[PDB]
């Protein structure tokens, strides 16, 4: 069977974080995609620019794509409905549901995860600062990188090269995203 | 007058920590550009691999560029070497040497630091799982990477993909370069 990564984001920016998360997941669970989905709509920049920085920034690697699905549905992004439909939309794969320390943490804490277990296994990654403790655990490359980090750098016009793809830099300045 | 960051390194392969420490250290002290310096001649690929792969990693930066006066000048690089011959090169700038907490050590430990302060300002900059304690020392964003990490995973047809620029990893599957 097809074995499908999935990382669910905000992505506002996506950044080299999220994306050598994925990265090793995928090597680590020879995954044939990685689907990265923008969650739908503190200001969090529109849907589409999100989505955007999202195709620019997994243009580069053959493995890694991006749905729109979550953006489309229209309203709040549960991960039950986010799973269900790439079971919908890929009926014949495997999901596999890629998820760091902090954003786990709260799927344990706060939603019926085993039912999510059924439609998914389930792949936790290391994240600096944050506690890893059906279900796997992976340790990823430790870069200390978040969004809010770069958005605060954007808006003191303070550098966000090599914590983001360059293609997120250019598409940052371009349409003014943090400032 | 001009303010040159100068960054020195191996650069086999340079990836995103050298690159985002560089950046920060352009940010904090205003500098109009950093040249970065591959070290001349454990296997230590060529100088003209690591050489190109320090232009391509540089090259979408406005403010990165890099000097070839180290690998040309022949046998062993030695820190005041380096800073002399920037000093005859561009007699008009500042030069900024950046250095991360390990290399700095090592200068402090073992090289006459003294008179390198005579030639240069000395840029200390934190690097994860080291101890960073005329010169200034600043934090850069955390990223936990080594060139060795790259070519153990390079050689073990491991990814590198956001550890180095998009360009590296192409270049180091095209040349082969640890396997
Ligand atoms: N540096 C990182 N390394 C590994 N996983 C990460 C990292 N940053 C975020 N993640 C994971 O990425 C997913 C989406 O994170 P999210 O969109 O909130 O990004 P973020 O960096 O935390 O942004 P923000 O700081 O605004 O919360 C989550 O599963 C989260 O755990
Ligand atoms: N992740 C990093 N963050 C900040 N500074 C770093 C980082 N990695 C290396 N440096 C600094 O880069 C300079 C050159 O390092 P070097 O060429 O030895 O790279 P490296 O990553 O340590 O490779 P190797 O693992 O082969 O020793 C030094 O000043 C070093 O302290
Ligand atoms: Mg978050
Ligand atoms: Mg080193």
């Amino acid at each position: 069977r097809r074995r499908l990564g999935v990382m669910g984001g905000t992505f506002d920016p996506i950044h080299n974080g999220h994306l050598v998360a994925a990265s090793e997941v995928a090597d680590r669970f020879a995954l044939d995609e990685v689907i990265f989905v923008p969650t739908g709509q503190r200001k969090v920049s529109p849907a589409e620019h999100r989505y955007l920085m999202t195709v620019i920034a997994t243009a580069s690697n053959p493995r890694f794509t991006v749905s729109r699905a979550d953006i489309d549905r229209g309203g709040a992004t549960y991960t039950v409905d986010t799973l269900t439909d790439l079971r919908t939309a890929h009926p014949d794969a495997d999901l596999y549901f890629i998820t760091g320390a902090d954003a786990l943490a709260s799927i344990l804490s706060w939603e019926n995860w085993e039912q999510l277990f059924t439609l998914a296994k389930f792949i936790g990654v290391s994240r600096p600062g944050y506690e890893l403790s059906g279900l796997s655990l992976v340790e990823v490359p430790a870069l200390a990188i978040s969004s809010t980090d770069c958005r605060i750098r954007a808006g003191q016009a303070r550098p966000i090269w090599y914590l983001v793809p360059d293609g997120v830099v250019q598409y940052v300045a371009k349409h003014r995203l943090y400032s």
